[PDB]
Formats: structure tokens, sequence, C-alpha cells
């Protein structure tokens, strides 16, 4: 709700061309199929494969920025993704070949960021996963076995073993409920009453594992990525030791490309922004571009009224942002710097139109 | 818990009348149907089509309050309103132009604050999103390719190809679990053991996403709309910095129109208001009817006990709300506030009767 | 995890009675069922019919404690639990009189506490249910529409309309998936993507609203239950007006009856307790029974140790309970409380032998 | 996210054999099976009970730190483990004595730690499962009668009684959707429409029941087993009260073993640690091989820069683990301790190389 995320976070073509070029297998799988675009998608690998590949020796040429680097995990299927088709194209001489598309999808992988930060969490918590999932394992069993007691008499042909009622656990334990196989007795029945009473509660934790100690991860990415654009500010000499975790947490880093639009005027002022590198467009008869280590929005957040320029990213500005609260926390946290922002708030009026 | 939510807050007709006409299709949609009631109700379409259309021109006159204002929103859809069906009346000769009810759908977003709420946070989180969108699409693929491998021998006709593999994993994977084509073989169906147990975890952080900073931005909401109503009170001159940002959280405001009941005599004392503007019934022998900027409770929260007097909204009331540890908060939070809440303790016992 | 419930919670026998009663009805709705059980249960309802009715006149006798009360809730089912079913027996000749069955169903919604509390913070919510309500409605049609565009073609019979169109909608948005009636074709199975990512984001939020400010109010509840027990400690004359904001949220009280056991001596020391009302049995040779307004563990949690004493509940005592963390705060929050601690660390030492 | 989980927390054989020894089940539980390995297995039963007996009289030798202790947990299956096998041999001679694999499912039970700490919390918030298990039962046959109202006149084979119908509540409720029983009418479908947006909302807070204390225990767990690991540092005396509760929420302690890697050199230093007990090899010329009670990476996020020492686990170390805003934190705090990381940052920049 406060930030501008802009200039293509879905940037790179190495990730953009796994999705058309897996998309090239269907039309191979299908009988039936004119030979025209049978072989026409097949180039389509082919470019992809020879894009990547006009990629990769420039990748290969890893002389750029080397002083100490661990790039393993992206080196790793930039070998294979070419490697792997070629070796494909020959021993599998039958069009299966075309089956090896199972190796691009760790293309969007490869240069995804929010991947890292996925499989960070695991190796703290698994110490509960395994615990849940031995518990599951555990509730599986427990229950798969009771319905062998039963129905093995009268249903042979579904429920005439174990295993088989080990599938109508998670089945019926893991929300899904498909419909082949279901008891006719009475007691087989009730079981499942606390099945999915308990399955909605082992996921009610296990499934709560992810999300607890990830959003306290997501929420940390705001501050280890931004601990930095800190110091660059030059009146946070001032700032208290314990000023500012209350704040980071609140405070996200975004970049806008230049060219495009900041805030608009005339429409409704909710937020401040921290200029730290680049130049906007104040759009004033004196344009007040403000570059590397700026701010603006307090005109708008005390007077609680539209915008009084239309800024836009003149350049390519690492910008921050942050909504009133947080801004008249810090407006409450200090006297001594509410005065330089209410000089501003009137010092911008008028250096607004001049110089 | 805390509020009295009253006068109508579904109130404008405008959002009303979607409801009885978009039912108004179904009758047309269906055969061996008189043609009685056929026609009636195309007649409330024309109703609700005047009904708006009255109401256009009234919008249209957009001269109210026009110093500056961004109704791009409120408008698109008005106009709209009554030029789709019209256009529908005339190329789409048969019955099929009704099937541009598909219009008014949005007369509810168009007054429906709390919509905006919505997609003001996709706008900051949905680069979580898509790396999790991807991460699904990296594993609905990943996993709907597991299965042409196996069983395209022996199910053709199901699971001859991939793409029908891709509509078994997102029914596999997504809780629901039709029916229509399952396996048969071993391998197939050991597959599925980590399926739902991934979906349910991709769910369980990917609805996560969603509401994660929502329930911010809606206890932000109690915020923003509740930096007011601050300075009206006159005892608020006193109140630390950090003292307000620790309370605002819980203050939520309503309003209570006229006639209304705000707390009635006998019922259990349990939270005490601040009235901001409007007036009261406070029911008493003398009424001691209080305007904007006053407030009552204290006699209850400090002895807990029921209420002491009848207190109706005389007037259209903007109120606030406040249950006792949030107030107990406040006598904690300073015992220069408590001694007049403890003298308006005697002096409303007393002034209650008296004038 | 760090509270002692007992004493019955589930206690009074007018919510016992409807669980065996209800049941009764079942053998009724059967047919080739004997007549001899076929009767011997409706007596069970007489039963519990003269049962309610012998307490009825006894609640009827409502003299007790009639100072100012509230007693609509309590009175409303009692008064129909006797009258309903005894219209039911004569207008209702045929065996169907015992289908108002659906009568006792409030009776354990008479006595259940916790349902006020489910109640109370609807009526603050709402707000946001109705505009996703809506939001769900607006979904519904906009994609129960999307369907009937398609395959009445060559599904008349299953979606030769919109309102079958409706139902393979929550059937399919809301998780679910019976297997009725399924697309064939293949932009109809497109649109499902979206779907189930659509409900599992809706009901992402829409249950989120009832466990967000639900848990606000079930911690509310132990404060709100517990700024009492605070007066009657000797001690708590010196802790600061924020010290007890602080605490309050971990202290939940419960009551244990007379003979039961409080702590067991040997087993490991991991809480303690405050008694505010009642006695113990402290298992010494000579028995330190402390009585309202004591406490005991320190002696466990100091030195993490297990239990000195087999402390038995003596009467029927209101329990606080406390484990070591929010006591380490306490020991944290001042110095002033832990003297009198090490004090009692040693006294108790010597005091539970000796007098 | 900030732990180094390592030495086989899946340690002991005792949980490990019932995973390979269940699955002997199946293969006895299928026709057409040849009997070689059909008696195989039936030895591998023979071998865990064998093993487990091996174990067995050694853990009968329970002299081992025999002072106070309370094993009738660890010790209740380990009885049965042998026994119930033995007399299931003998009076059970039919091959179904097999199906007393019942049996060691409790033996990961056994050696389950964070299942005693799933069990703790549920003694002191039942309250509310019960009042929602209750309610549960409410909507459950006030939901479940509705439909026999309707559908006994054209589904007598499947909706001719009450408890088929309480069948097709919870399928319904229950978010899971079979499909062998559906109606027909359009009032029994329209009924569904609250069942599935009820049941999503009960589970919506019955679930949150288990992850919302849960979580409270979990991150409690942090605490009660990290109260120890304070005093063995030598410079924590000077830490004040509050300070430790802000801080022990974060870290956690594991232990590494011997030989084992701790932080690789030229990775990028994101974390510290504080060793408290064991030894390591910092990869120096000189190894500065610091034993109980050290700590190192301030070298690292003092500077945002890569690892200065392949630090590997000499010995088994009792690990703790701290990332840098919560040691941030730390120099945020005090500037007392500061100095010396930051003299220490000096320091170990030549003792790293000296001695
Ligand atoms: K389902
Ligand atoms: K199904």
């Amino acid at each position: 709700m406060s930030v501008l995320p802009f200039l293509r976070i879905y940037a790179p073509l190495n990730a953009v061309l796994a999705a058309p070029g897996l998309l090239a297998v269907a039309a191979l799988t299908i009988p039936d199929m004119s030979g025209r675009s049978r072989l026409a998608l097949a180039a389509l690998l082919a470019v992809i494969w020879g894009a990547y590949l006009l990629q990769l020796a420039a990748t290969l040429l890893k002389r750029r920025a080397g002083v100490v680097r661990d790039r393993t995990p992206k080196i790793a299927i930039d070998v294979l993704a070419v490697l792997v088709p070629l070796a494909a194209f020959l021993l599998d001489g039958s069009p299966d070949w075309s089956l090896y598309c199972a190796v691009w999808l760790l293309k969007p992988l490869r240069d995804s960021t929010f991947f890292p930060v996925l499989g960070r969490v695991l190796a703290n918590e698994a110490r509960n996963l395994i615990g849940v999932t031995t518990l599951f394992g555990v509730v599986l069993f427990a229950v798969a076995l009771a319905a062998y007691v039963i129905e093995r008499d009268i249903q042979p042909e579904k429920f005439g073993s174990i295993p088989q009622a080990m599938w109508w656990a998670v089945v019926t334990l893991s929300t899904t409920g498909y419909g082949d196989t279901i008891p006719q007795s009475f007691a087989g029945r009730v079981l499942a009453g606390a099945v999915m009473m308990s399955g909605i509660g082992i996921f009610g934790l296990w499934a709560g594992i992810l999300a607890t100690g990830f959003y306290q991860e997501v929420r940390r990415g705001d501050f280890v990525r931004n601990w930095q654009l800190v110091a660059a500010v030059p009146l946070f000499q001032k700032l208290g030791p314990a000023v500012l975790v209350e704040i980071v947490r609140a405070l996200r880093a975004r970049t806008v490309p230049a060219g495009a639009v900041i805030c608009r005027i005339g429409e409704p002022g909710d937020r401040m922004f921290f200029v730290v590198e680049g130049s906007v467009s104040v759009a004033t008869p004196n344009p007040v571009e403000l570059g590397p280590g700026a701010f603006f929005g307090e005109m708008a957040l005390i007077s609680g009224e539209p915008r009084s320029a239309t800024v836009s990213a003149a350049t390519t500005v690492s910008l921050l942002s942050l909504h009133s609260a947080d801004f008249q926390m810090l407006c409450s946290s200090s006297p001594e710097i509410a005065e330089i922002f209410r000089k501003t708030a009137l010092e911008r009026r008028g250096a607004a139109a001049s110089a």
C-alpha cells in the first residue's frame, strides 16, 4: 500500500523465454497434428537454445567483478540449458527428446530472487516440519488401518488391503475428496468425523509453520535491504538508536525508472518519499529538481491536501516511501525534526515557484 | 466488539438495485417460460435503466464541489450503465441483448469503499505474488509432466497428453478433487502424497500474502480515518506524542443516526464513548444533553456496573468508542487525566439529575 | 499451556441432555423399525421434557438476585422447550411431531458462554464482511456467467442456463469440487485456473476476518475477566501502572475443585500460581495451608527443579497461573519484588517443614 | 533462517525402525503373493522385535540417573512393544496376528519431543474447542435436518433419513465434497451457499485455535530452553533486565557435531554466533580455536562483507545464532557493548593471523 514498484521487476529475458518455450511442448504431444507447426515450434526451442547459448558464453565470460563470488547456483542451469537438449537430440532419436523440457523450468528459478528467501527458513523450522510430518505419518496409518478392519469383507475390490486404505486417508484427510471408493457401513462413516476435523487442524498448524517465520523473513527483508539507504540521508545523525528499529519495518525501498511518474498533481495526498539516489522532475515553474538525498510530501501530510507538484522520475531513482502514521510517528517521535519539516513546509511553498 | 455501526452502511440505492436487477436475467435464460413475466422483468431493467438515468444527469451535474477532483472511477460505469443496454437493444435484436447484465456488476463496485482498500496493497506485495505465481507455475508443470510419463500407455483417453495432466494438477493441488480422471497404477498414486502437502503449503503462504498486510491496512484504516476526531476533543492538549499511537489502533469511529439508541439503561456496562459532533439524549430527569466533544461511560467502567442512563442518539452523532482496558490503559497511562475522570465520576452522579 | 482447567467446564445438566435427546430422533426416522424402542425413546423426550419442566418452574422462580437483570436470552428457550413439543403433540398427530427436535438445539446455546463472545465482534467487523460478501457476489456471477457463453451449445442439460452455472461457481470456488457437471472444451477449463486461485484468496481474507479480532477478543477475555483477582493480592500496591497491561495478557484464571490435585510432587517444575480465594493442601509434615491471596512455585522456577510439595486443592480454589518468562519478566521488571521472592525462596524452604 | 541444525535431529534408531517395520505389513495383506518374501519380512518384525528387545532390558536397567524421575511415558510402549506381538503369535494363529502393527506406531511418539509440546496447550484452550465443537454440533444438525424436509420424497434411497443427511453435512461443510448424493431441487441447492461459507469460517476460527497459542508455545520454547546459555557468557553481567526478554525470542540454540562446518570462508556474511560449550576450528594460519563462551561474525556484520575464516565444528558445539538486526538491536541497545565489539572488530583482524 505504500510503495511504487516500477522498472520491470520481471526484467531479464532469460526468465521470460521459458514461458513461451515450454508451451512449445504440447503441440508435439498430440495425435492428428499437422506437421507444419509441429516443426515450427521445434525451431523456437532452437531459438531459446540459441538465445541462452548466445547469452551463455557471455555468462561464461565471468571475468566481470571477479574478486570473490559463489556462482555455483547461477551457472548450474545455463550449462545444462544447452547440453541436455543437445545430447537429447541424438540418443533420443524419437520425438521424446522434447520431453527434456523439464530442464528450462529451473531458468525462472535461476534468477528468482525470493526463492532463496524460501529455502532459507526451512533450515531452521524443519525441526517442526518433521515431527509434524511423522505425526502426519502417525495419523495416516493410525487411521488408514482402521478401515481395513471393516470393509475388507464386502469391499475386497476397493478396501481389500491396507495401502488402498492409505489412499483413502489423505484423499479424505487432505481436504480433497475425489469420490472413487467410499464406505457403505455405519462405523466406517463415523470415523471420518474426526479425520477432516484432524487434517484441518494438522494443516491448521503445518501450513502455519510456513507463513509463521516466512513473514518474519519478508518483514525482515525490509530491514536487511534497508539498513542501507540510511546513512545517505544528511539529516539522520540525530536519530536515536532505538528510533530506527521502530521505523525500518515500514520503510520499503523500490526503484522508479527514468521518465515515469512518481506523484501526479491533484491526486489525494497519502504518502511521502525519501529520494536517496537519482533525480526527479518536480513540475513547477522553476523545477525544484532534487537529487540524491531528498524528500517530499510533508506539504500534503501536514495539511492533508492534494499533491502540490507533478513529480516525475527524471532518472532512475532508488526510492523510499512512507505513509502518514509512521511519519506522524516521527513527528511525534521528536520535536527536533518537525521544526525543519515545519520550516520545509514553508520553504518549499515559496521555493517551489522560486529557485 | 467495541463499536456501534448504524445509519445504513449499505445506504445508496445506486448500489441496491443491481441486486434485484441482475436476477431479472435468469427467467429469460430458461425454456418453456410463459411470456407474462418474461417481459415484466424486462421493464425492471428499464426501471433501473431509467432509475440510474434519472440519477445520471444529476451526476453529470458535477458542478458540486468542483474545485479539484478525480472522478474517472465514479463516472466510468454510470456512462456505460445506460449506453451498453441502449446499443444492446438494437444491434443485438435477439434476446441475447440481456446478456449485457455483465455491466451493472461494477455498480456495487462503483460505491464500494473497501474495494480501493483491496487494490491498494497489491501494488506493494505483488513482488511476492509473482515469484509465488511463477513458483506455482514451476510446481504445476514440474508435477503435471510427471504423470504423462506413466499412464499415457493405459490411459490415452484421459492422460494421453500433457495439458490433460495439467488439469489434474490444480484439481489435485488446489484442494478440490473433482473425480473425473484418477490414476490406476501405484507410482502415479505415490506422487499425490506431496501434491496436497505442497499446495496446502503454497496457499499456506500465498493466501497468507493477502491477509498479511491487508490487516495492516485495515488496522491502518482505523488510524488515517481517526487522526481526525482528535483535536476536536478539548482535553487532548496534554496527551504525549507516543501516547496517541498506542491508542488510535483501538479507537474506531462510526456514526449513529438520529433517534437511535446508543446505550440503554440497565444493560451491563462494558464500554465508553467520545462524542465529537452531534447531540444525544441522556435520559435523566434533567437530560444532560452533551453535544460535540463529550464522553460517557466512566461511571460504569470505574465501578463495573450497569448503565446509569438510556443515552439515545438525539441527532446524527459521529461517535467513537472504547472498552475498559484501553481506557484502563489511559487511566494507567496518566494520573493527570484520571483526576478529572474521578471528578467526572462524581460530578455526573449529581449532574445527571441536576442541571 | 499454563492453566489448570477443572471443575466440569461442561457442568450444567441442562446442556447435557440435548446430546442424548436429539439422537432419539433418528430411530423414528427409519422404516422397518420394531415398535419396542420406537416408543421407548419417545419417553426419553418426555423425560427431558419433564426434566427441563421440573427445572423450568424453578427457573420461573426468578426472584433470586432480582435487582436489575436482562434474562430475555436465558428464558427465551426454556419457555419454548416445553410448549413447542406440547403443541406439536396434538396438531401434528402423525409422527412428524418429533421433527420439532430443532428446538432443543438452542439449549446448548442457552448456557454456551463463548457464544456471546462470537456475536459480539460481528457487530464491528461486518462492515468488511459485507463488502467482501458483495465482492463474493461480484466474483460469483462475474464468473458464473462466463460459462453459459460457451457450453450452452453442447451441454444444454447441464449448462443450459445461468443458475446451473452459479452452482458450478461456488462448488468450484469454495474449494469443494463435487463432480456432477464439468466442462469439456478448452476455454471453459482455462477459466478455473483463477477461480480456485481467487476463492482461496477471498477466503484467505474472509475467514481471516473472523480469527483476526476474534483473537483480540479472546486475548481480551483474559483481561476483562482478570482485572479482577488483582487488588485481592496483598502485594500489588507497588506495581506500576503500565506494568499490569504487560502481564494480564498471559495470566489466565481458572478454578480447581475440592480434593483435586494442583501440583504433584516430583513432576518437573514449569509454572507458579497465585491463590486468591479458597485453600490448598501443601503436602508437608506441617501442611502450609495457604488460603486466599497466596502463591507458590518460585521455589521451583528460581532453581529449575521439581516440585517441593504435592499441593492438592483442599477446597474450590479460584486459581491463577504463570510460567517462568512472564515471572522472569516480573523478576526482571523490578528488584523490589524479587527480594521478597528471594526471601520467600528461603522462608518457604524451612517454613514448609516447620509452621 | 538463522540457525544451523545438525547432528541428526532424527537420531535414535528406536524411532528409525518403525518406518521399515510397518511397511512389512502390506505384503502379507495381499492375495496371490509368493511365500518367499511373505515370510522374509516376518523375520524383520522379529528383528525389530529382537532389536527393541535387546534395547529393552537395557532400558529396564533404569538405575541410570535414578534420583527422581517420571518414566511412565517412555516405558509404556517398550513393554507392549514385545508383549503384544508375543501374545499375538499364539492366540491369533491365523496371519492376522500381524495386524498388531498398530503397536509400533507409538514408538516414534515415544521419543517424539514436540509431541508433548502439542498436548500441553490443549489443556488450556480446550475451553474454546468444546464451545466450537458443540457449535459444530449445532451447525451440523441444524443444517443436516434442513434437507430431510425436502428430498425424502424423491430421494428416499439417498435422503430417506436424517443421518444420511448428516453425512452430506460434513462432506459438504468440511470442504471435501465427495460426490455420492447431491440434491436435485432448487431450495436444497440454495442451502449450500451458507454451508461452505459457514464451515470455512468455523474452521477459519477452529484451526486458528491451534496455531494461535501453539506459536506462543513454540516461540516460548525458544525462551525456556534458552534462559539457559545466558549466564555462561562472560559478558552478560551488564545486560539490563528488560534487555533480555527482547532478545531471547530470536536467539535459538542448536548443536553442531564434530568435524562439521559452521561458516565457510567467502560465503556472504549474514549472521553471527555465540559459542557457549565446545570448540571450533577457526581456519587461519594461527587457528584461533575459541572454546566455551565465545562469538564470531561481527567482523562481517559491521562491514557487511564475506566470511573471514572457515570456522568448522572441531567438536560437538552447543551453538547459538543471531542475524544482524537483532545484533544491530544490541549495538543500538547499548554503546557500552559496541565498544568491545568495535575493539574485537580490530583485535580479531590481527589476532586471526597472530596468536
Ligand atoms: K475438496
Ligand atoms: K469430489
